[PDB]
């Protein structure tokens, strides 16, 4: 009935000046085949909306003119503080439809970031590829492409969900072993589940291993001008290595900023170095990747960081897999990743 | 009907050697009205018993075998791993009943702490001076003592169920008396009794004002059994405090070293907090077991275990509660002192 891995295949963005390789499908390829394959609409949802940074950019936006000039309903979601370049997409594009958005009425912090595409209710991507030229073609992205009907449905759902925000257990046997969950709280309706917890559940099962490549592991971030402390995910990943002995590595970007926070941090975990199982990579180039991989049996792809900020006020589509094969698909990924020439160990 | 405090009052053991002052009932002066006063029993729980260590110890210990040579009931509770003494102890006091405790017959990491005396279902001590010569001269300790019968029953009813490990909500909120204990670990609680972890936590999740604690180490990360074990209940409950509500934090706590990674990287994560929020760490060198927690000056927490997770996941030990006015206020100049003592240095390095 149901095909297994919902025809997912895994979509990368690796730049040419980076040493990354692999035989998956592009971003540049996979939204390609979205506009040219689309029939009925095309919706995307981003944080911010800004193709013509690169050639490659420019191009898989003006495919998508085409689209709008021959019928197909185009509808770009983006949050409204990535509201600087909507008069030029507009004027680029007059039948393409950009909506700003604010999911946080009372606080005004959450943040829309979605980061999917989905047309037809047949075909979608989901990753942290944001609509932009940089995550096209110069910065390093990761993402899952799928035809599945139902898949797509599902995404749709959760365009309608944001759209709604205008300015003007099926989680231990999921359908096909994939499945999608939702943030913040607030918008999680009456079926979807939090991330949040989706993601603490499976790091504190962790049994083996945790493999884990995102933008910054800090229990404490600044949420515009104020420090907001959440270390529930960087809690679940350190009680894991010390208490379960669980094989940890975590490939994250440089720190500094004058941080002392995130200098703190820094040699809390250089510290864990020394005499745990946990071992951390540093990269200092563009990556948007956000992966997360346990026990080799269970895959999460979003476009959220690790984090109290996301985790707690931002609007995001996660990606989930407990296909072996998609999972080990994912496995070589972050294997290639910490074995990089762009990859260094953590520095005292 | 009952009596607003339960008939408590502070203790303290404030070494002549150390700049400490306070007119509260000392250590040795509570010992020896238990001692005096007794007409049945004495029971005493503590990790371990070593009172000839001061000449002070050793008098308090020389009133207790009195009392045993009197017809009094003396059974004191120490833990296994403080078994170096029993004959000795045993040799000195042939009426004395010393019993040997493991709590943790599964593990063999819980210890027995206790620190408390009960006798006659009438009078009790606890708090964090154990039955040492060290504790009662020497050590500086906080404590509580009452002579309320319905208090002092409910702490014997503690003594009952430790000396049964012989090795050969409604009430929290409005207590009686404001005075209420809490118990660990959590294997022993039974039906009614309040896990002292879940207290803490509440209370310092509750905070609205301020948080003044005087422990040995507040550290996410300690040593139980050859191995290391990472628990920040505690930890996280006060940096969120001072962090996401904006609580005034004072942590005074003793000085760290023994090359331990884990204790100087929380001392560095502890310092880099005190640039930008409103949470102070100072340092004593000093002797001192005291075991101080207060909360928005109407909260008092009075133990004998430290905040880490080896004391709060195996370690047997009875906590003293109270939201009395009067004793807070009396447990907050305490605090006070010991902050800008002389044997208190604000964190550096």
């Amino acid at each position: 009935s149901v095909p297994a891995g919902a025809k997912c295949r895994l979509v990368e963005t690796l730049p040419e000046n980076m040493d990354f390789r692999s035989d998956h499908l592009t971003t540049f390829e996979c939204f390609n085949e979205i506009i040219t394959l689309a029939k009925k609409y095309i919706y995307i949802a981003s944080f911010c909306c800004n193709p013509l940074s690169t050639t490659r950019g420019a191009l898989i936006f003006d495919k998508l003119k085409e689209a709008s000039e021959k019928g197909i309903k185009i509808i770009v979601l983006l949050d409204e503080r990535g509201k600087r370049n909507l008069g030029e997409l507009q004027s680029h594009c007059p039948d393409i439809n950009f909506i700003t958005v604010n999911i946080d009425k009372k606080n005004n912090v959450g943040l829309l970031l979605g980061c999917f595409w989905v047309s037809d209710d047949e075909r979608c991507y989901v990753g942290n590829a944001s609509f932009t030229g940089g995550s096209i073609h110069t910065i390093k992205t990761l993402g899952v492409y799928s035809d599945y009907p139902p898949l797509a449905t599902d995404l749709r759902r959760r365009f309608d969900t944001f759209k709604a925000f205008n300015s003007a257990y099926h989680i231990k046997n999921p359908i096909g072993g994939v499945f999608f969950t939702d943030s913040p709280e607030h918008l999680l309706g009456y079926s979807r589940d939090l991330d949040t917890d989706v993601v603490i559940d499976k790091l504190k099962s962790a049994k083996t291993s945790i493999d884990i490549e995102h933008l910054a592991i800090v229990p404490t971030t600044r949420v515009d001008g104020n420090s907001y402390y959440w270390p529930d995910i960087y809690n679940s990943i350190i009680e894991a290595a010390i208490n379960r002995g669980v094989k940890i590595r975590l490939l994250v970007g440089n720190w500094d900023k004058n941080d002392v926070y995130s200098m703190a941090t820094a040699r809390s975990l250089d510290a864990l170095c020394v005499q745990n199982d946990l071992s951390v990579k540093v990269f200092t180039i563009q990556n948007n990747t956000k992966l997360l991989i346990v026990d080799d049996e269970y895959v999460h792809i979003t476009s959220a960081n690790f984090d109290g900020t996301h985790y707690q006020n931002h609007g995001f589509v996660s990606f989930n897999s407990i296909d072996k094969q998609l999972v080990s698909e994912a496995k070589k990924i972050f294997e290639r990743d910490w074995v990089s020439s762009h990859s260094k160990s953590l520095k005292i």
